[PDB]
């Protein structure tokens, strides 16, 4: 047992390391979708820099949850991270619904960990999740809806005038 | 025999030769292609700007060679530069076809060069290639493939909206 | 084919495909190996940020590696990224030492991409390889070579006095 | 007919499109001065430089005539750059009287082009003759008379100090 | 065998160790050109100043390729640097065509160097030459091919006035 | 004899080039240490920048031996500049006490030539001497018997932790 370790469950620590690998995934996926839209057949550069800054942040998201489990004195346990769904993202409307989807499965994994860190009596463990974790999938998961909404507006996935004024006028 | 040269074949003198007129002409035919786009009938103002500084940077690169073709003691031979294979351009979709069909000619000769270079065990040559044309010659490639891909996309030539546009946000 | 394949064979792209896998496997590793020196019983904060800084570093020569692949028209393939081997590294000392091992062992794949290259006559990708990859995995290797002989002459791992001060004065 | 020409008769616009072709010939010759005095067996760095940048002048001279060809709707009709009269230019000296030669000559193409536009009644071609070409002939023709006046009585060609000090005093 | 050796033959260790002697003898050869022009009856300051650089740059190129040595995990072995050919380098032009013969030596040897590079399959010592030595011989030898010409050209050895005057401009 | 020439005997001139020989040669000594402690199984990077310092301290010395010897009407001899003693330098103190010993060797030559110097009622040369290099001989034997001295008392060459602690704490 660690020296620091208090209040802090096993289950609670194996489901920190799930977490840990689901954010790793997620940052695969989405490097994996900033690359295919910097491909010569797709060329929509600002889709590619908007992927590749969510790719970033994911990883700063296992991070601190890594971080977390060295804090309470649990022990980090990596697994395999696993390949993405896709290699041709489709356009970047698919792909903007993909993350959508990626997104609240990643909320919906953090809203079971904090239903375990409320069964386990750990307020530092359920405070933690809500101060980093929760607003900001809230946050991730409207401005992807308004994305896909405005896309789907302006009639992508069909009119790719649709997805370079996208590319120009939202994420440039 | 110069009093600088070593290790310089004679068969790369003259294919550096064939690659000085080869940018020349390149040259040349950005030149044609921008003043196309000046045209009052045409008037593309970004077009014409990207297709001169196409032109000035393929002198440039002429003129880096002529440089090492004296660096190494070879003599220069200029011979005549032909006139381009069209006055009218039809389409920034259709210039921009021609100018990826142009680089990726040059781009073969410049890979032909090295591969003679290569032959002759000449390492410096083989290292100015690399270091100054190849990687430009790759990424001038992917530019240009990215910009037919977004015209065709955006539904060009047949948008004269969709050229304005690529024209405006692109390459302005 | 894609509009911008030129001189890249289907055989350079499965390895680029490969060495990118190599890569982020790297950047997995350093990211374990930072971690475990983040633990309460372990607590070399100097350690831990080399080894974080040497993940996003590899991360970095991923993406590069990406960019290459679709710059040349090649199409990106990703695959499962592996955990390591290890959970727990042991000790300064040792977790340098899988450090040398593993850039070894990236520096040999980076060889093998090098030969099958030259072999067939891809100057652009020969260059890429020896500008971005070659030179930094030879002053990485020396890096850590230095390190373990600084660790072992000073009495590591027996010594925590040694690692102690090697994180404080070398590594801080 | 296009909708901005007026006053603009054809045999004004055929003698503009010989005049481009006269002034990117004289740019070629400039070019071909330049590269002979960047020689090592000739070796006159200033000479090169004063010869390179006649090239570029030469080059927006030319620019210019083809900009006034499509705000007059004259349409562009680019011809083969035929190649320097010698590949070799002798001495400081004979490279600046065959340049005193070319601008004397250009000179009289532009005196002959406005006594066309005279003759047609277009004094908007014979403003911009006179206003941006006929002034700047007269004094590259007088400072090339002064240069030949100066190496002449310095001693060149028989005096190589006299070109390598023309070349460090007045070129310099 | 150095922990950190990796595709580092024994005959490419050896041609390093040559090559550094080389250098330290080139950089000994031009000190004693530069006091020789420093000599009372010789007082050529600019003459000295040139030399004096070129022999610290040339102390730099071995020092260089030590660190190359060590980095690659090879062991350097130094042998005598021998005396200089002269004593008495007789005149400016004599000096410096003495000193273009051994920098054109110099770049043999690397020549060769890089064609045992070549036949081991060493890609990184490939780029090591070429990035660091061979276009710097190239600028090295046409720049004293270059001063020689002049200083023939303006009557040296047999006028010392030419090299009084080179000594001012060129130099200078 | 030089038209500057006064009161400068035969004898000193030859003792002014034996003692550029010595310079030269304590130059390469310390060359070599230098690259003795960049080994990647050595790893001092703080010795090897000490003794890179003094190698260019002593070329410096001979170079200002060879002004003074010109400075004074005496025509400089070169002779062969003997590899050094040693290829392996075995730790820190080792070196260091062959720098000692190197440096109260130079410092005897310094002294000789003050008494030749004395002897032959040179006075300039005397001065010289004594401005310029005795007392930096002193200065650096004192230094070197420091450095000797502190590393004995902490334990080298038995104690690696001693030469890492002296390499950051002292030569830092
Ligand atoms: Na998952
Ligand atoms: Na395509
Ligand atoms: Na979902
Ligand atoms: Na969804
Ligand atoms: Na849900
Ligand atoms: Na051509
Ligand atoms: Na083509
Ligand atoms: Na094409
Ligand atoms: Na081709
Ligand atoms: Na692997
Ligand atoms: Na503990
Ligand atoms: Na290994
Ligand atoms: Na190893
Ligand atoms: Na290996
Ligand atoms: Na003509
Ligand atoms: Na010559
Ligand atoms: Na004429
Ligand atoms: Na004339
Ligand atoms: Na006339
Ligand atoms: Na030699
Ligand atoms: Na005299
Ligand atoms: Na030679
Ligand atoms: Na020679
Ligand atoms: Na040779
Ligand atoms: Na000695
Ligand atoms: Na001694
Ligand atoms: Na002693
Ligand atoms: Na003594
Ligand atoms: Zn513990
Ligand atoms: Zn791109
Ligand atoms: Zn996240
Ligand atoms: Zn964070
Ligand atoms: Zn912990
Ligand atoms: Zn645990
Ligand atoms: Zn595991
Ligand atoms: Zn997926
Ligand atoms: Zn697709
Ligand atoms: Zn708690
Ligand atoms: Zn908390
Ligand atoms: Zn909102
Ligand atoms: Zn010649
Ligand atoms: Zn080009
Ligand atoms: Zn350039
Ligand atoms: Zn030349
Ligand atoms: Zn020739
Ligand atoms: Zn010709
Ligand atoms: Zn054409
Ligand atoms: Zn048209
Ligand atoms: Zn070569
Ligand atoms: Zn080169
Ligand atoms: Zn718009
Ligand atoms: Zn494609
Ligand atoms: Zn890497
Ligand atoms: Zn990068
Ligand atoms: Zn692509
Ligand atoms: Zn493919
Ligand atoms: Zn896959
Ligand atoms: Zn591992
Ligand atoms: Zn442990
Ligand atoms: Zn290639
Ligand atoms: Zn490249
Ligand atoms: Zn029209
Ligand atoms: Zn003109
Ligand atoms: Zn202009
Ligand atoms: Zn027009
Ligand atoms: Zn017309
Ligand atoms: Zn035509
Ligand atoms: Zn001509
Ligand atoms: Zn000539
Ligand atoms: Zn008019
Ligand atoms: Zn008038
Ligand atoms: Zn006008
Ligand atoms: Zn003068
Ligand atoms: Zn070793
Ligand atoms: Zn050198
Ligand atoms: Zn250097
Ligand atoms: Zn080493
Ligand atoms: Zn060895
Ligand atoms: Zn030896
Ligand atoms: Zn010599
Ligand atoms: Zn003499
Ligand atoms: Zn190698
Ligand atoms: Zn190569
Ligand atoms: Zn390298
Ligand atoms: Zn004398
Ligand atoms: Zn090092
Ligand atoms: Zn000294
Ligand atoms: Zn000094
Ligand atoms: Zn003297
Ligand atoms: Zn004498
Ligand atoms: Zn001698
Ligand atoms: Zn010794
Ligand atoms: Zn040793
Ligand atoms: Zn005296
Ligand atoms: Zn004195
Ligand atoms: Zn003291």
């Amino acid at each position: 047992t660690s020296q620091v370790r208090q209040n802090y469950h096993q289950d609670s620590e194996a489901a920190i390391n799930r977490q840990i690998n689901l954010e790793l995934y997620a940052s695969y996926v989405y490097l994996s979708m900033s690359y295919y839209f910097d491909r010569d057949d797709v060329a929509l550069k600002n889709f590619a820099k908007y992927f590749l800054h969510q790719s970033h942040e994911e990883r700063e998201h296992a991070e601190k949850l890594m971080k977390l489990q060295n804090q309470r004195g649990g022990r980090i346990f990596l697994q395999d991270i696993k390949k993405p769904d896709c290699d041709d993202w489709e356009s970047g409307l698919n792909a903007m619904e993909c993350a959508l989807h990626l997104e609240k499965n990643v909320n919906q994994s953090l809203l079971e960990l904090h239903k375990l860190a409320t069964d386990k009596n750990d307020p530092h463990l359920c405070d933690f999740i809500e101060t980093h974790y929760l607003n900001e999938q809230v946050k991730a998961i409207k401005e992807l809806g308004d994305h896909v909404t405005n896309l789907r507006k302006m009639g992508a996935p069909e009119s790719g005038l649709a997805e370079y004024l996208f590319d120009k006028h939202t994420l440039g």
